């Protein structure tokens, strides 16, 4: 029923409930955000609330604030007719917390109240209830979904006369009768997901078409009920409640899949437990479908030979936009022989598949020992792949097909702009991309557009002069194999990642979202289980909002008055367990007394093998040593115990054990004792948590919980409701009466074991998990937690088949374990601070390996929760991130420098020279010449500088012409090459009359300034020094009437510039400095024909003489000396013009 | 009796998956061998693994399932690509003409503007190796490379096709031929076919729509043709460099991989069981509806302005299939009371 807006006429929209400090810590950064930034602007907010301040109940309340501001924009736009509605996402990972959520913002919109009434009607309740929508996963929206609709629905669109589609309907109806059962279960929701697929599509079909069925009344009300997404499309509603992975995948309406990513300008997006989505972003970024690159390449360089698009004013300037990308096919086919398909030759290549790793910028790795290049033999009319490079292929051809992907995505944008002049972007995406497909016949591509337009769509290149970073490049990896049911032909199988889930969130961010991350971990300092801040502060700057020191202060006052533990009483109580072998020796010993031998026969029993026995006999004893302490405890109750392996029938013996030990503890001490083990999501979602609530609340005695760190972040809540006449005085309230509604509370004690399995892992397939290992070490190394040469080994290990646990024992050498790990210690001790009613005392039993790590954390406690807090206190009792991250830095700096200063080389000897590539060869020297040094590393060139630890210079030590990985900077190196002002002679340089006049005017830095970031060894060597020199050449001949000309295109870089003088007509090339020069000189020749050479050296010493050389560079007469060579045409010490090498070069010419 | 209807949908979907990677195994270096309890349990499983080893020579199943072919651990079986010297016992004979006819009429419809645009693109550049794999293979596709040039050139398949005539948008235009003497047109108006250089179009106002889709349907079923007696050579080679079915599955691949003509790969199966069983459509030939068939052809919007014609064959009729088997060899016996009705 149609509640119209109207009933918000009289509502007073400057009456609101008092601001609780969250409140006004949420609004005040969004407040100077839309001052400094604007309103189109977007922004990333994360808020670190800690659990049970009371986090969902104030986004919630931020999410219908904003819900009655849309109400009333609407009600003063209505005169305008301009309804811009914003939408406003509650995005997770959990669909159990999308739920809650939705359920909690229904309950706040009916019974909020401001100054003790209601705040809204029943009539305005009615009418922002219906603005909510949720959008579960489409088996569950089709179960949830009546009978009666799908039949209305069914009728209304005539789809009942197909037999298929009844029989499945009827198929699926009955099967709800026996729902109960779970195997029924499972099946029901199969054939539910099926069927909803198919129906959804047969009605998009029946509404794209003339057919359109008039959606109105109980027809409409049906269909909004089967396709919740209707109501948005619609403008029915602008609250979604969905999980992550339904966010990005986007969600179906009557016409078409609609995909929020997409449509993100204005909207506000709230992601509860926003550091965990950097977990699920990357697993559906890991399920992209894996592309043949032969094939892909092929069918683009055939279909893009001939085909056209129409002349009509659809296409205005589409055609233009693939006009390089055709020329780029034809010549790519032409050098590769794309005519032939592929083939390996060797037993080895036949013996194993081979697989390339790439991350596109500087990091290569193969699977193969040697250097696998790839022929064409047009005898056999085959390329074959033999031990051009096979890595350069594949770089080349996956360079394209991204080229071909981006294209599309341009030329749908094109698309929709020129439809609009004709007289909705998401609408008209769905019609571009099948009319650009259709017409070039490329229909093959439909999925891969897609899929990837809402990705990668959002769209800061990858080349120097730009913001390079491995968030926006991603990875590749490639694997050549044979086709299935051919051994002659061979396809390369690429899997890519286009980018992070950090470069998801920055182009969310960049889109105009706005984004609230509630997480008590939001900012933790790890680039693995939380986006890289790093990057994300530096991509979006002032759009990274975050907390002044007093919002922060503000917030730790409210969590402890919320949570009082000190004025109430309660205690916390940390224990670091050690191993004692003595302990548990005993136990064994009374577990089975007719074991001779206690240790191997007993360990047997166990199923723990010799080499394990160690490891296994310390953890446990830790484990036993916690439960003992536990048990003898008078009022502790509620332990729970996480582990870093779960305890099922595959542990039968050790859970055995542990019960036995748990029955002996209670006998002695007389308290009853409840175990739960293989404490699982699924189990504990299922059945255990029910009973354990039950045993909790009607049964006197101690729980104790076994569970894993995994496990523990997707279950439910560990609160139970609290039996006064069980618990009596025992039990504490920590907060203020006003708030404690209902009577729960939650875990006492805790035990907490070492976590070490904190590398992400896809079980999705065998593709999606490289792919996962791949992007952590990437972005491990891109953090510069790990040097450039650790991270290649690693990437080799990987692609070789590393075993996990080498991976892991890789991962626990960099510091962001440690950070992992204490994020999810704080997250274990979190789930304690739930409930307001707490023990007296609060036993915390960690292991001895969490002391060094909880010593060392050092941010800033007033966000941590009282159990952290206690934690990090005892530790540090007991009585380097940036320094080495410093030096990893400075080696993967220089080493992309190198390799993209070498591949842009190589690419401008390429005979013909790009335009492109020239331009950013002459940015990058432009750049280097003015800002040798720069305060802030900057965002366009920032890999041309390194962040050195002394100001304006700094030392260094390795082979500029051998391996990058082999570089040492700063203490590393006391003595080695210096880099600074005073090496490349800068000083000296200016002091003369003619250079100083042109550094001046072309605004090239006449000296360093002693800041931070300094170019990197490479730029300085091979890149400013020669610049340096050309400048100064061209400065002080340009002085003597000369004039200076770009080198033609075919022979660029091999020569400084083209210099004419007065009376010359013959050709005159300079070469700057500051058998393969005879090459150079032959090839320079056989074009342009006769020409006169300068081999020039900037500075140096004046009184070295004139060399008269010939083209052979041997001494002659300058008369039959073709090249002529000066020592030094400023003087070195004095910085004085050789006025002499001016008059003989000037005579050189004239001999001619 | 509902949950036996979803479990069969279930188990029909999970049977095609399991025999999938089973085969998938047996085709990779690490083939699983089976024996005793092993082969029993997938023998069990696959009766067809039986006729694939010997094990079994009698076969008892339907006339669909015949036609069909039935999974071994190594690949599919077509019985009709194997009827020399076997046996047949068609008990109600009469009633498979309209069996026969039913499987007949299930085939998926094709593209001709797609499948032609294709061909002739990957035909112009793309090329056979050398090997004595395919000795003689290439000279078997030189006179359609050739017409599929000519064709492009004539008909301008560089531009795609759109219809102009209001008539044509408001009605689809469905196009009937029995590729003889017989052909109807459901456009009262005689529907003509113009390149459009200034446009780059192709556009269906009221040269002949029905002349474009005559020669497109030719050309198409000429490379089908083509496909299959590349695949006979293709066998026949292999054979001297030191089983029809398994080389059938072999040939197939590498000849469409080789041209980049993956996306033929469902056209080609399907094509060999119903015209690789077997006179041409010539005047000097043998004439008869039952080995040329007939073509139905649908001309619709795929996009506003862009359209396909989506064409569906019958490349033979049941008596032509019946004649065809017995051609191949099989004895068959059909058992019926109205055998000569």
């Amino acid at each position: 029923m149609n509640v119209s807006i109207e009933e918000f006429t009289h509502f007073d929209f400057q009456l609101v409930p008092e601001p609780s400090p969250l409140d006004l810590v949420i609004t005040e950064p969004l407040k100077n955000h839309i001052e400094v930034n604007g309103v189109k602007s977007g922004a990333l907010l994360p808020l670190p609330f800690q659990t049970g301040i009371g986090k969902t109940y104030t986004a919630l309340n931020f999410l219908l604030q904003q819900m009655l501001e849309q109400v009333r924009s609407e009600l003063k736009e209505e005169n305008t007719g301009k309804k811009s509605k914003r939408l406003l996402y509650y995005v997770t990972d959990s669909v159990d917390n999308v739920v809650s959520a939705k359920a909690d913002l229904l309950k706040l919109i009916e019974k909020q109240t401001v100054k003790g009434e209601p705040r809204f009607t029943l009539e305005q309740q009615e009418y922002l209830k219906a603005q909510i929508v949720h959008l579960p996963n489409q088996s569950e929206q089709l179960l949830q979904c009546s009978d009666a609709v799908l039949n209305d629905v069914l009728i209304g669109f005539n789809l009942n006369a197909e037999r298929d589609v009844q029989a499945e309907w009827s198929a699926i109806s009955g099967l709800r009768r026996h729902a109960s059962n779970p195997e029924v279960k499972i099946s029901l929701n199969r054939q539910a997901g099926y069927f909803y697929r198919n129906l959804i599509d047969r009605l998009q079909k029946k509404q794209k078409g003339a057919d359109r069925v008039l959606l109105s009344g109980s027809l409409l009300a049906s269909v909004e009920t089967l396709l919740p997404g209707e109501k948005i499309r619609n403008g029915s509603a602008h609250v979604a409640f969905l999980t992550t992975s339904k966010f990005l995948k986007g969600f179906h309406n009557t016409r078409s899949r609609y995909s929020p990513l997409r449509d993100l300008s204005g909207a506000v997006l709230i992601i509860d437990e926003i550091d965990k989505q950097n977990q699920v972003i990357l697993s559906e970024l890991c399920k992209q479908q894996a592309q043949d690159l032969i094939w892909a390449i092929r069918t683009l360089r055939a279909n893009f030979r001939d085909h056209q698009l129409e002349s009509s004013p659809r296409y205005d300037k589409i055609e233009d936009l693939f006009e390089p990308l055709r020329e780029r096919l034809e010549e790519f086919g032409t050098n590769w022989n794309l005519a032939f398909a592929f083939n390996t030759e060797g037993a080895n290549l036949n013996e194993r598949p081979v697989r390339l790793f790439s991350d596109r910028s500087f990091t290569h790795v193969s699977s193969a020992t040697h250097k696998l290049s790839l022929k064409s033999d047009f005898l056999r009319r085959k390329n074959l792949i033999f031990s051009g490079l096979l890595t350069r292929f594949v770089n080349e051809a996956d360079v394209i097909y991204q080229w071909f992907l981006g294209t599309m995505r341009k030329a749908v944008f094109q698309y929709w702009e020129n439809v609009r002049g004709l007289e909705s972007l998401e609408g008209t995406f769905q019609e571009a991309v099948q009319s650009l497909l259709t017409h070039f016949n490329l229909q093959e591509f439909e999925s891969a557009v897609y899929e990837s337009f809402d990705t990668r769509g959002l769209r800061k290149a990858n080349k120097l002069s730009s913001s390079k970073s491995y968030h926006h490049t991603g990875l590749k990896l490639v694997e050549v194999a044979h086709n299935q049911g051919t051994r002659d032909t061979v396809n390369c199988k690429a899997s890519f990642l286009n980018t992070s889930p950090s470069g998801v969130l920055a182009d969310m961010v960049d889109a105009g979202a706005v984004i609230l991350g509630i997480s008590a971990t939001a900012r933790a300092d790890t680039v693995i289980h939380n986006f890289d801040f790093k990057y994300l502060n530096e991509r979006l700057g002032n759009k990274l909002l975050s907390l002044s020191r007093e919002q922060k202060q503000r917030v730790n006052n409210y969590y402890h008055s919320r949570r009082n533990y000190k004025d109430n009483g309660v205690v916390l109580t940390v224990k670091y367990l050690n191993s004692r072998d003595a302990f548990l020796d005993a136990l064994l010993e009374e577990y089975k007394p007719e074991a001779r031998s206690s240790h191997f026969i007993l360990n047997h029993y166990l199923g723990i093998a010799e080499s394990e026995q160690a490891f296994v006999r310390s953890w446990l004893s830790k484990l036993l040593a916690s439960i003992k302490a536990f048990i003898s405890s008078p009022d502790n109750r509620y332990m729970l115990s996480l582990l870093n392996r779960t305890l099922d029938t595959t542990r039968q013996n050790i859970n055995d054990f542990i019960q036995f030990c748990c029955d002996k503890w209670a006998k002695e001490f007389n308290v009853k004792t409840k175990t739960f083990f293989g404490v699982n999501a699924d189990w504990m979602r299922l059945v255990g948590y029910d009973e354990i609530s039950k045993h909790l609340n009607t049964e006197l005695g101690k729980v104790v919980v076994f569970s894993t760190y995994a496990s523990m972040g997707a279950g439910k809540n560990p609160d139970y409701a609290v039996n006064l006449a069980l618990e009596g005085e025992s039990l504490i309230s920590v907060a203020d009466v006003t708030y404690s509604t209902q009577l729960r509370s939650d875990i006492d004690s805790i035990y907490l074991e070492k976590p070490t399995q904190l590398l992400l892992s896809d079980d999705y397939s065998h593709t999606a998990n490289q792919l996962c290992q791949f992007h952590q070490i990437l972005s491990l190394q891109e953090n510069g937690e790990l040097s450039p040469k650790s991270a290649e080994n690693w990437c080799r290990q990987q692609l070789m088949g590393m075993s996990r646990e080498r991976s892991l024992q890789q991962y626990h050498q960099t510091s962001d374990y440690q950070s992992a790990v204490r994020k999810y210690i704080e997250q274990a001790v979190g789930r304690a601070g739930r409930t307001s009613l707490k023990r007296k005392q609060i036993l915390l039993f960690v292991d001895s390996g969490l002391k060094e790590i909880l010593a060392e954390e050092s941010r800033d406690p007033s966000l941590f929760s009282h159990e952290y807090v206690a934690l990090v206190n005892k530790a540090k009792s007991a009585g380097d991130r940036a320094v080495r991250r410093l030096f990893n830095l400075a080696q993967r700096n220089n080493k992309d420098g190198m390799l993209s200063i070498k591949a842009l080389v190589h690419r401008l000897h390429n005979q013909p020279a790009s335009k492109s590539d020239i331009q950013e060869w002459q940015d990058i020297r432009t750049q280097l010449l003015r800002y040798p040094t720069v305060a802030f590393q900057p965002e366009r060139f920032n890999r041309l500088y390194l962040q050195s630890m002394t100001k304006g210079y700094y030392r260094y030590q390795g082979n500029l012409d051998g391996d990058p990985n082999s570089f040492e900077f700063f203490d590393r190196v006391p003595y080695g090459d210096m880099v600074s002002e005073e090496d490349c002679s800068l000083a000296t340089l200016v002091q003369n009359q003619y250079v100083r006049p042109w550094f001046e005017r072309k605004g090239f830095a006449c000296s360093w300034q002693k800041e931070a970031n300094v170019m990197t060894p490479i730029m300085f060597t091979n890149i400013y020094k020669g610049a340096l020199g050309e400048q100064a050449v061209e400065a002080v001949l340009t002085a003597f009437d000369f004039t200076f000309e770009e080198v033609p295109n075919s022979i660029y870089e091999r020569f400084d510039n083209r210099v004419i003088f007065a009376g010359i007509e013959q050709p005159i090339w300079l070469d700057s400095k500051y058998e393969g020069y005879s090459s150079k000189i032959a090839l320079v020749e056989e074009e342009f024909g006769p020409s006169k050479f300068i081999y020039v050296n900037a500075l140096g010493d004046t009184s070295k003489p004139i060399r008269y050389l010939n083209s052979c560079f041997v001494e002659t007469s300058p008369q039959l000396a073709k090249v002529i060579e000066i020592p030094a045409l400023i003087d070195d010490s004095n910085a004085d013009t050789n006025r002499t090498a001016v008059q003989e070069l000037i005579k050189w010419l004239h001999h001619s």
